[PDB]
């Protein structure tokens, strides 16, 4: 570089995407917004002589029906509009068969990054480790980091000849090589591992924080993540701020030298890091989360209530709405169809389907044993991904719910297997996607061992066989089950776990909230 010279290096990122191509019905985030607040950061970078890196988390793949439904061809198109400069593969790119990513990254104009995932079969990457960046008289690396959960937690068919090597020590040979071969002035690494407070990542796969701290120091000038899902701005040494609100002030985290940000989920937010280089010295100047559109609810004394812009408002870009249009449009008036209506609210919540039993829960399972003739039901919580409220349900409502892909499957177990099984899954604590949701079950595990174990009512007959329904995932091992594919009685009936939702919920409709409710059959302790 330049002796004495300041260059002035603007970072942006978001990262959890999933699928949030359009603007919300109440006017929020979407690409379109978002192509036009980058274009106006580029503008002013641009005018004062820096230059801006645009970077993704990744997680792009999965949560909003017109985008699962066309494999997010409209989020990675949107983003070659905004003009995102790389992405980290985040777990959700793994939703869909290998295929789909690759056709994602013929879609990207981006690389599409991941240092740590191997082909097991040959002990070669997959995807490129690190993108290059040349910027006046600097050299600057991005590395892609994919958190090694993906496996454990995702569909295990997938990862049959995949694995996710450790993230942090995969960091440290890349960083090194960079440093030996090409010399960057500058490495960010941009992640899809998890900000955990003071490394507190529990039952989760080490994330970003925990590697900051095992680097040499100062050895990446920051860490761009997401699968947490956070704003990543801190309340205190080693604790982020809970509620975050828009528009206020946002000190990112700073472990061993290294920044680490987050821009939380959906587009809600691009991140902007403004950073000083000088002589060696790389000084964040300036950082902030920049809400894209979000609103906060006002509420008047005469009850009314409304939704306000927490910054003035930002224009969708035309050229943007003009691109994404036809996705948003193909096949519309399916997705809205009413198909029935419900009594009340499905909690379906993570914060619940994760730790506790609902009636969101029930109903998917009733949906599951109606059409399979089972006698008992159980799903991940991890599976339930929203809740349905109170008046009509359209397919999309239940898309919403069950975006996976899914398919419904049933066993026919021997008493004595059956036994074996529950108390198997009962072996899964809650804030886990591998959390069990149950339907005509109940017991009162204990100590490991499962005592009054009941089916429908009626305790197990070891003689007796039963007839239990799940998703394929779950038969095949995902979140660590028991694999039901590989034994006795076990079949795979083809039907997606929305479409059997949506039959169930036609028929069913009127829907009874009541019919649903959880009465602690299930408990534990
Ligand atoms: N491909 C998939 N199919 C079904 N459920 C999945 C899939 N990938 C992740 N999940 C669920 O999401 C949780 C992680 O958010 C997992 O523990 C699991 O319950
Ligand atoms: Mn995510
Ligand atoms: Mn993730």
């Amino acid at each position: 570089y330049e002796q004495d010279k300041t260059y002035k290096i603007t970072v942006l990122h978001t990262n959890d995407h999933h699928g949030h191509f359009w603007r919300n019905e109440y006017g929020e985030y979407g690409l379109a917004a978002q192509k036009t607040l980058v274009d106006g950061i580029r503008k002013e970078v641009a005018a004062e002589g820096g230059s801006v890196l645009l970077l993704s988390g990744g997680d792009i793949n999965t949560g909003v029906p017109e985008s699962d439904l066309q494999d997010a061809e409209p989020d990675f198109r949107g983003m070659n509009l905004v003009g995102y400069d790389a992405m980290a593969i985040g777990n959700h790119e793994f939703d869909n068969p290998l295929t789909v990513l690759r056709q994602q990254e013929k879609w990207a104009k981006f690389p599409l990054l991941s240092a740590n995932i191997y082909q097991k079969s040959t002990g070669e990457r997959l995807f490129k480790p690190w993108a290059l960046f040349k910027r006046q008289d600097l050299k600057i690396a991005v590395i892609g980091l994919t958190t090694d959960d993906t496996a454990k937690i995702g569909n295990p068919e997938y990862f049959t000849d995949i694995e996710f090597r450790k993230p942090a020590d995969e960091a440290k040979l890349v960083i090194q090589e960079l440093q030996q071969t090409e010399k960057p002035d500058i490495i960010i690494a941009a992640t899809h591992m998890g900000h955990y407070d003071n490394g507190e990542h529990g039952s989760n796969a080490p994330g970003d924080v925990e590697m900051a701290r095992a680097l040499p120091a100062g050895s990446l000038a920051m860490i761009v993540g997401g699968h947490s899902q956070d704003p990543v701005c801190m309340a205190a040494e080693n604790k982020k701020q809970v509620d975050y609100v828009p528009g206020t002030p946002c000190k990112p985290d700073q472990q061993n030298g290294i920044w680490i940000v987050q821009a939380h989920e959906w587009g809600k937010y691009v991140g902007r890091a403004d950073f000083e280089f000088r002589n060696g010295e790389m000084k964040m100047v300036n950082y902030q989360l920049i809400p894209v559109n979000l609103k906060k609810k006002v509420t008047w004394e005469d009850g009314k209530s409304e939704r306000v812009l927490y910054t003035p408002e930002i224009a969708e870009n035309q050229q943007m709405i003009s691109l994404l249009s036809p996705f948003q449009n193909k096949g519309k008036a399916q997705l809205e169809v009413k198909i029935g209506e419900t009594n009340g609210r499905l909690e379906g919540d993570r914060d619940k389907v994760r730790f506790v039993q609902t009636n969101m829960g029930r109903l998917i399972l009733a949906a599951q044993m109606d059409r399979t003739g089972a006698d008992f039901a159980v799903m991940s919580g991890g599976g339930i991904r929203d809740s349905i409220e109170a008046g009509d349900i359209s397919y999309k409502n239940v898309l919403k719910v069950q975006p996976f892909g899914n398919v419904v499957v049933y066993a026919d177990m021997t008493g004595k297997e059956v036994i074996d099984y529950l108390t198997a899954v009962a072996q899964m604590k809650p804030d886990s996607g591998a959390y069990p949701q149950f339907a005509n079950v109940s017991f009162v595990a204990k100590d490991g061992k499962l005592n009054d174990l009941k089916i429908k009512g009626e305790p197990v007959d070891p003689a007796k066989t039963y007839r239990m329904a799940t998703l394929n995932f779950n038969a095949t091992g995902g979140d660590g089950y028991p694999r039901l594919d590989n034994k006795p009685g076990y079949v795979n009936t083809g039907f997606i776990d929305a479409e059997v939702l949506k039959a169930y919920i036609q028929k069913s409709s009127p829907l009874d909230v009541s019919v649903y409710e959880p009465k602690g059959e299930v408990s534990w302790q």
